[PDB]
């Protein structure tokens, strides 16, 4: 890479956001050299189901010591579903173990999933506790209108965060595997950074959908012969009815991989 490629894939960058009445918050960085490829790095965005990530590191974090925690099933009832529960609203009565609901969000982002996980943890403000004691001070969980900071973080804190989870050493070896094991797995991001990077490479992914068309993508793309290329997109848009643009994620995504390649 160099930094001239860098500075063409940036201004490529601005140029896609032109193609969508929004915003693009992107972060790629390549592990071998440091190389960051960014647009908006540093404005927040809301992060949707990509706190799943963070929210299942700090279970993972739990388990250290404890690995029968990842097989503690934890009973819920209807009444606790909350709407996106595809893999949890089949298991009512006895539930799922704590395994099978990390799976269950990061793999297919089912929302009851979550919310149990998050409980199982002590709240919201634990999972936010959790960032913090990886180094992040950006990302905020506030709960399980365009400008409001709540539920928000930035495309570089959240590259970071992805970095240190997936890559480094904010986990143990063990835990980290997992981590990866679980969002490599993943079956809703075929259409976002999937398609955007070249198809030897592999890609651990967390995706997060909303209204605004709101259309996020983190992870890491393993290519088979070079370091792992951290991947953060984050898009937001003006009108609430608007649909998350897949192919602006896997554009946005394919701008860096040139770039890095
Ligand atoms: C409605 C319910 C189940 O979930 N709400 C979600 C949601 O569906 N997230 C799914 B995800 O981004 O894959 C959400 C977060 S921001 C946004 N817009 N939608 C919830 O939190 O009660």
């Amino acid at each position: 890479g160099s930094h001239m490629r860098n500075v063409a894939a940036e201004q490529q960058l601005r140029e896609l956001e032109s193609t969508f009445d929004g915003r693009l918050g992107f972060v790629a960085l390549d592990t071998a050299t440091g190389a960051r490829i960014a647009h908006r790095a540093d404005e927040r965005f809301p992060f949707c189901s990509t706190f799943k990530t963070m929210l299942s590191a700090a279970v993972l974090a739990r388990s250290a010591g404890d690995a029968a925690l990842l097989q503690r099933r934890i009973p819920y009832a209807k009444r606790d579903l909350v709407r996106y529960s595809p893999i949890t609203e089949k298991h009512v009565g006895a539930g799922m173990t704590v395994a099978e609901l990390c799976a269950a969000t990061l793999q297919y982002s089912d929302n009851t999933a979550a919310n149990l996980l998050i409980a199982l943890l002590g709240g919201p403000q634990a999972v936010t506790a959790y960032a913090r004691s990886i180094g992040d001070a950006t990302f905020r969980l506030d709960r399980r209108l365009p400008g409001d900071e709540r539920d928000t973080t930035t495309p570089a804190a959240m590259a970071a965060s992805v970095r240190r989870l997936l890559v480094g050493d904010a986990l143990g070896t063990a835990q980290r595997a997992q981590l990866n094991a679980w969002m490599l797995g993943n079956k809703t991001g075929d259409a976002r950074i999937r398609a955007g990077v070249p198809a030897g490479w592999r890609v651990a992914d967390k995706t997060g959908t909303g209204d605004y068309g709101t259309g996020n993508d983190i992870g890491v793309a393993y290519p088979p012969d070079r370091a792992p290329i951290v991947f953060v997109v984050y898009t937001t848009m003006r009108s609430r009815n608007a649909q998350a643009r897949d192919d602006v994620i896997a554009s946005a995504a394919r701008i860096a991989a040139r770039a890095f390649v």
